[PDB]
C-alpha cells in the first residue's frame, strides 16, 4: 500500500494529441487503486505550484512519468517540470552531487536525499522496438533505458532507483489501443501488485 | 567560408548564471568569424520566431549548441527551441522517420544530411563521473550522456562533430583554461 505520484506529460501539439498518454495515465491510476495504492497526479503542462510539486515528491514512494517521446525524450514541458521542481527541491530531495572532502569515497550523483523512493517510466514512441535494440540501428542497441539514461539520472540523482520501464511502439502507423492498455495493465500488477 | 549557426542555451535561473556559456558563445564567435567564417548567434532563451529559425538551419553548414548541463541534458528552454524548431522543420529539416520500403530504418529520413552539429557544454560534474566504469554514468561518456541529443540532431539527416566540454565549473571554475581549450578545439575542427 504505497503513494504513487503520477506525472503526466501529455501534451497536444504537432501530430501529438496527448490522448494516449491521457489514457495510460487513467489506465495507471485504476489499476493503482485497485492495488490497493493511493494515487497522486500531476500534468507537467500545466501552471504547477513548485513548492507543492516538491512535496508531492516527499509524499510519493514512487514516481510514475507518463509521457511520449519528444524528439528523442521528455516534452520541454516535462524537462521544465523537473528544472523547476528537482530544483526547488534542494535540501528535500537533494543535498548536493555528493562529493565532499569529508570522504572521498563518494562520487558525484551521491548526495540525494530521497534514497528508497523508486521512479518508473511508462513512454509512447512512434519509433519501433527495433530501433533501441538493434545493435546495427539509430540507437546502437543501447536500448530504451539507454536512450533515457540522462532521464533516469536525473531521478537518481535525487537517490530514487528504477523499476522496470514500460512502452508502447508505433503507436501512430500500428497503433493498437486496446493491448497497449492490456499490457500496461498487466505491467503495473507485476510490478505493484 | 562556412555559415554557422550557434545556438546559446545560457539562462539564469538558481545557481545558473548563463556568464559561462554567454563568454563561450563570444569565444566561438570571435574564433570562427576570424577564421573566415559567416556566424550568426540566436539565445533559445528568447522569443523566437519558428519560421525564422527553420531558415537559420537551412543556412547553417554548421550547428553549434552552446549550453549548460541542466538535470543531465539540455536545459528545457533549449529542449523547448528543438521541440518547436525542429517540428516547425517538417518538410526542410527532415521528411519523416525514413521508414516508409522494407530497408529503410527509423531516423533515415532526414532532409539536411550534410550539415553539422557540435555540442558545446559546461557541467558541475567531473569528467571522471562521465568516464569511470564505476561512477554515476556508468562509463558510456559524454557523448553517452547526450546520446538522445546527438540522435535529435541526427534525425534531420546532420552529422555530428567532436564535442566540447568544461567539468566542476562551479567548485573548480578555470576561465581562461576552458576558452584556450575551446578556441584550440574550434580551430581544429573549423581551421
Ligand atoms: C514535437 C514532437 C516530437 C516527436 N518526436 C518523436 C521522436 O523523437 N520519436 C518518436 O518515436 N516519436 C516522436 N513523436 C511522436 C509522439 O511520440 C507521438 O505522437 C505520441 O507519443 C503519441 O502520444 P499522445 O499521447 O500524443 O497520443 P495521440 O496523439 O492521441 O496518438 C495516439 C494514437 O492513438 C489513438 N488513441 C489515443 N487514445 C486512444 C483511446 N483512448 N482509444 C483509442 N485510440 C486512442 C489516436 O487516435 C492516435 O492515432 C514526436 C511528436 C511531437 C509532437
Ligand atoms: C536547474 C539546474 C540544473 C543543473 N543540473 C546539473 C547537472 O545535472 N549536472 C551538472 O554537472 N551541473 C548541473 N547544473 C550546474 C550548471 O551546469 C552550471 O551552473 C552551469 O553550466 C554554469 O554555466 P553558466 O553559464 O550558468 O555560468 P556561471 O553560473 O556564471 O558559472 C560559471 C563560473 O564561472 C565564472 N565565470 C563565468 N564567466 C566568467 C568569465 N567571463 N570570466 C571569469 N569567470 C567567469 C562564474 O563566476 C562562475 O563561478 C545545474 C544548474 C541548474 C541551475
Amino acid at each position: 500500500s504505497s503513494n504513487i505520484l503520477i506525472i503526466n506529460g501529455a501534451k497536444k501539439f504537432a501530430h501529438s494529441n496527448g490522448q494516449l498518454n491521457d489514457t495510460l495515465t487513467e489506465v495507471a491510476d485504476g489499476t493503482l487503486r485497485d492495488l490497493g495504492h493511493d494515487v497522486r497526479i500531476v500534468r507537467a503542462d500545466s501552471d504547477y505550484d513548485v513548492k507543492a510539486e516538491v512535496q508531492n515528491f516527499l509524499w510519493a514512494d514512487v514516481v510514475i512519468w507518463q509521457m511520449p517521446g519528444w524528439w528523442m525524450g521528455a516534452p520541454w514541458t516535462v524537462k521544465k517540470y523537473i528544472d523547476d521542481v528537482f530544483t526547488e527541491g534542494h535540501g528535500t530531495l537533494y543535498a548536493s552531487d555528493g562529493r565532499t572532502r569529508k570522504d572521498p569515497s563518494k562520487k558525484y550523483g551521491s548526495g540525494g536525499l530521497v534514497q528508497g523512493k523508486k521512479y518508473m517510466l511508462s513512454l509512447t514512441w512512434n519509433a519501433p522496438m527495433e530501433a533501441f535494440t538493434e545493435k546495427d540501428q539509430f540507437f546502437h542497441g543501447v536500448g530504451v533505458d539507454g536512450v533515457y539514461l540522462p532521464f533516469h539520472k536525473a531521478n537518481q540523482f535525487l537517490g530514487m532507483e528504477p523499476l522496470p520501464t514500460f512502452i508502447a511502439n508505433d503507436v501512430i502507423k500500428m497503433p493498437d489501443v486496446p493491448r497497449y492498455t492490456e499490457e500496461y495493465r498487466k505491467h503495473l500488477v507485476e510490478i505493484f501488485g
